[PDB]
């Protein structure tokens, strides 16, 4: 009921007041304080667990782990904290954040600030209990998986995190030669199946678009080899889309919103190719709309996250998302999420 509001007034008067990073800060010390039903055609099964609805918060928003309960009641179906490193660290030099407005976009190179394992670990623990509730009633927890700067062995840097925060997660994500990433992958995956948890967590690699097509196979065929529990697909891009009207297009780091639409749905749609549809793909990149999420899940994505169209359109966006997704379903008879996963492989095929 409030989107005009939002979109038209509260959203634009906050950007105009603070540089992206102070209002990225305000946003999450807000939603931490808290402050205000999904159909079941929105609930999916996937990745060991029940999602009450696709629509999740991706990595980046609350990378420390300080505003999970605000994020759930702001509607989310899931949450996915981090990145988190091992150490604390401070991240790239201010400023690292830069609003594209006439795009819809963002540009950031925060370069991995974090609080560390121990401090995010505490602010979990705290949680925990009532973590356990939210996952058995289908909103799990997921935690992005970082590495410090000065980390020589980056392998036991995403171990520790396993470690650490493996038993509070519900899923465990790590940004990604062949070689090379089997034996990181490996480790990860040993570390997460000695986890003595009856629900350990399920374990997912996030790329981002700027892969070759050798990556894109190599990839796919490390994660079908080893066993990888799902994708998440994509992280933000280092290319700049023709026709950007922003000023500061030019700025170096990883561009989100609106212009990755496309590239994102296109790897989604590679990626599900190539792991034969074998690979839950979690959908990211660009999403604003019930209709942009709709065409993540054709192109074979059985879950969405969204972050950058929240800075533009606020916290009523998560709800737009997910009853223009039930709307859009239902108009098209699909009898639920499940049953339009990879419809655009099927259309493609007859
Ligand atoms: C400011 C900002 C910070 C981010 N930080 C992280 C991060 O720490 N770890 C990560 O895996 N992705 C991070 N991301 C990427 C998002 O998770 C997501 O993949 C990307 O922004 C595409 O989604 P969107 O267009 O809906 O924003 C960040 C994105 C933004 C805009
Ligand atoms: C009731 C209510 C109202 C508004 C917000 C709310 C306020 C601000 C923001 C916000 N987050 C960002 C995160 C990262 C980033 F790179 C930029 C931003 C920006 C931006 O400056 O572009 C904003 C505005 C999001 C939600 C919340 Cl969380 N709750
Ligand atoms: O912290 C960051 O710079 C960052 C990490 C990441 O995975 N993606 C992104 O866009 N930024």
């Amino acid at each position: 009921g409030d989107e005009r509001f939002y979109a038209e007034h509260l959203m634009p008067t906050l950007q105009g007041l603070l540089d992206p990073e102070s209002a990225h800060r305000l946003a999450v010390r807000f939603t931490s304080l808290g402050l205000l039903q999904d159909s079941d055609m929105l609930e999916v099964r996937v990745l060991g667990h029940k999602f009450r609805n696709p629509v999740g918060i991706a990595a980046g928003f609350d990378k420390h782990g300080e505003a999970v309960d605000g994020l759930y009641k702001m509607g989310f179906g899931f949450v996915e904290i981090g990145s988190v490193t091992p150490k604390p660290q401070e991240g790239n030099p201010r400023p690292r954040v830069f609003r594209l407005p006439e795009d819809q976009a963002v540009i950031n190179r925060y370069g991995f600030n974090s609080h560390g394992l121990s401090v995010v670990e505490h602010r979990l623990r705290a949680r925990q209990q009532k973590q356990a509730k939210l996952t058995e009633d289908g909103l799990p927890l997921g935690v992005n998986l970082g590495k410090n700067k000065t980390s020589v062995d980056a392998a036991e840097d995403y171990a520790e995190g396993v470690r650490v925060l493996g038993p509070l997660a519900d899923y465990l994500v790590v940004n990604v030669g062949k070689a090379e990433l089997r034996r990181l992958l490996t480790k990860v995956l040993q570390e997460r199946d000695g986890l003595r948890r009856v629900h350990r967590p399920a374990v997912l690699v996030k790329i981002a678009p700027d892969l070759t097509s050798q990556d894109k196979e190599d990839i796919a065929s490390v994660v079908k080899e080893l066993g990888i529990d799902g994708l998440i697909v994509t992280n933000t891009t280092v290319s700049r889309p023709a026709g950007l009207q922003g000023a500061l297009r030019s700025e170096t780091g990883g561009l989100s919103g609106k212009p990755l639409r496309d590239l994102s749905t296109q790897t989604i749609r590679e990626m599900y190719a190539l792991t034969q549809g074998r690979v839950p793909i979690i959908g990211v990149g660009g999403v604003s709309s019930g209709q942009d999420a709709l065409e993540k899940i054709r192109a074979g994505a059985s879950l969405v996250q969204l972050y950058t169209a929240l800075t533009f359109w606020g916290p009523p966006v998560v709800g737009k998302v997910k009853r223009e997704l039930e709307a859009l379903l239902k108009e098209q008879g699909f009898g639920g999420v499940t049953d339009a996963i990879g419809a655009d492989h099927r259309r493609l095929e007859a």
